[PDB]
């Protein structure tokens, strides 16, 4: 059972992605599997369910809608917009965004009102978390861990962006792709086409930063 998000899904996605990334001191250890629903939410579900199949894995895929969850915090019911995913449970989607919002309101305190780039909602979120992801598999393409390579090249290459976000830690990041791509190597398939489809054509700074982070998997 795989979960196959359609690009209906791919905003929601990317806010979760953002979430994760205003966070201080996030927990990422489902930032793998969600940077990856990214990918496959920006490949589609017809695309994903084809290279599956041709790379010969067995897919029972598993539809991907947005359903809104009632829940009680703190004594007051709240609505949640939040993914039927098999791989990730709701109560895991309604954590990361109560602590994305404690995250929030210390940086209204701080700041004002928040600017847009430095938002959850930012359109690059998703982006932001895949240039991780394309750092990994060159150092799994290059031979087991090169996880210090991995972490130096980020605080570099991504000096902008975790300018812009307290819960980019490049380490956590990191782990987590190295264990989604260790423990579902179906991954490294869907990531590959993604990067080759994507790295065709943008647009904005973060997606320019991914095609030559990809780019170098094979060449100077
Ligand atoms: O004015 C806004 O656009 C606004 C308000 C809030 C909030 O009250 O947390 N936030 C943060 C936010 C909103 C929905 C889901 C997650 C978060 Cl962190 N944005």
């Amino acid at each position: 059972s795989i979960d196959t998000p359609n690009y209906d899904v791919q905003k929601h996605i990317n806010k979760l992605c953002g979430m994760l990334l205003i966070t201080e001191d996030a927990n990422h250890k489902f930032t793998g599997l969600i940077g990856m629903l990214y990918a496959m939410s920006r490949l589609g579900r017809e695309d994903t369910i084809k290279i599956l199949r041709d790379a010969g894995y067995h897919v029972k895929a598993n539809g991907v809608d947005v359903t809104t969850h009632r829940q009680d915090i703190n004594g007051k019911e709240m609505k949640f917009e939040v993914l039927t995913l098999a791989s990730l449970t709701t109560e895991i989607q309604i954590n990361i965004e109560i602590e994305s919002r404690k995250s929030y309101k210390k940086m209204l305190k701080e700041m004002g009102e928040v600017a847009p780039e430095y938002r959850h909602d930012s359109p690059d979120c998703g982006m932001i978390i895949l240039c991780i992801a394309a750092l990994v598999i060159t150092k799994l393409a290059a031979g087991r861990s090169g996880l210090t390579a991995v972490i130096r090249r980020a605080n570099n290459v991504l000096k902008n962006e975790m300018k812009r976000y307290k819960g980019l830690l490049p380490k956590d990041i990191a782990n987590s792709f190295y264990e989604v791509f260790e423990k579902h190597p179906h991954f490294i398939d869907v990531f590959v086409h993604f990067g080759i489809a994507q790295s065709s054509t943008g647009g904005s700074r973060v997606e320019g930063i991914f095609a030559g982070l990809f780019m170098n998997a094979y060449g100077l």
